[PDB]
């Protein structure tokens, strides 16, 4: 029948690869396949921004949904819905070695002497992006004390990043091999290592930020009848339960509700709303 692209960011695969399958099998799925694309977040945003097919975007963050709107790429109705644009999400957490050989259970833990952290570049990636918010929404108690929150990702980014990964699947990928004592990640992603039988295991902060992973219908798509389905597909009952069994939270407060013995809320979840939005945190971002 008909032929959808979807480009994704860097690790939202095992829900896709979940829900595709149970889409293929609904009344508007029936025929209708899904190619996908993943890598870097903001990378694949400007692929899509220059040229790159794709009839839906899925990706980290919202400003890489933004510059398909500024570029007419994404109509600006795509967060007008209750849902805003956003389907499933995640927290940040800490990858960790299977045992958490070195006992890392806080922000504080990735200041000791010697131990190296993980964590993908701003410049690609969306994860390296919610990577950092979380530590400054933790340690300046959400934009109060804004310099304590900057002096400590500064010791953290230039006393315990080395490496610079293109993208959170990426930044999983060196970590496995043996790269670092601490992977800053998705709890989605985590999870999904975990399950690939990789000897690693995850703790998450206390405090810990909220992962919000939007959705968008490309507006300049020949397919948006099928694009429109397989995106309203993802809101309802199944397809929320089927994210949530891949590891990502929904957003469906009766399944969030049916999962919430899985996903734990930490002692403190920050969001972007707590920073003023990426309104507030777009042009303040660290480098």
């Amino acid at each position: 029948h008909t032929s959808i692209t979807l480009v994704a960011y860097a690790v939202p695969e095992p829900g896709w690869s979940a829900v595709i399958p149970a889409f293929n099998a609904s009344e508007q799925g029936r025929g209708v396949q899904v190619i996908t694309s993943y890598g870097a977040s903001a990378d694949q945003s400007r692929g899509v921004a220059d040229g790159k097919p794709a009839d839906l975007v899925n990706f980290s963050v919202e400003p890489d949904i933004a510059r398909l709107v500024k570029a007419g790429k994404v109509d600006k109705d795509w967060d007008a819905d209750a849902t805003k644009g956003i389907p499933f999400g995640s927290v940040v957490t800490f990858v960790v070695r299977a045992g958490n050989p070195k006992n890392i259970r806080d922000w504080d833990d990735l200041l000791r002497p010697g131990i190296e952290v993980i964590t993908p570049s701003p410049l690609s990636s969306g994860s390296a992006k919610w990577n950092l918010l979380a530590p400054y929404a933790a340690k300046s108690d959400g934009g109060r004390n804004n310099q304590a929150g900057i002096d400590f990702v500064n010791t953290l980014v230039n006393e315990h990043v080395k490496l610079r990964p293109g993208s959170g699947r990426e930044a999983t990928d060196v970590f496995v091999q043996g790269s670092g004592d601490v992977l800053i990640s998705y709890e989605n992603e985590a999870i999904a290592t975990e399950r690939a039988g990789k000897p690693v295991q995850h703790v998450t902060p206390p405090q810990t930020f909220k992962i919000e992973n939007p959705l968008a219908v490309v507006a300049t798509s020949t397919h948006l009848g099928a694009a429109t389905a397989f995106r309203n597909f993802q809101y309802t009952v199944q397809a929320q339960k089927l994210w949530a069994q891949a590891g990502f939270r929904p957003v469906d407060p009766a399944v969030a509700a049916d999962f919430a013995d899985l996903f734990p809320v930490p002692a403190k979840l920050w969001t972007i709303a707590d920073l003023g939005g990426w309104g507030s945190v777009d042009p303040q971002l660290f480098d």
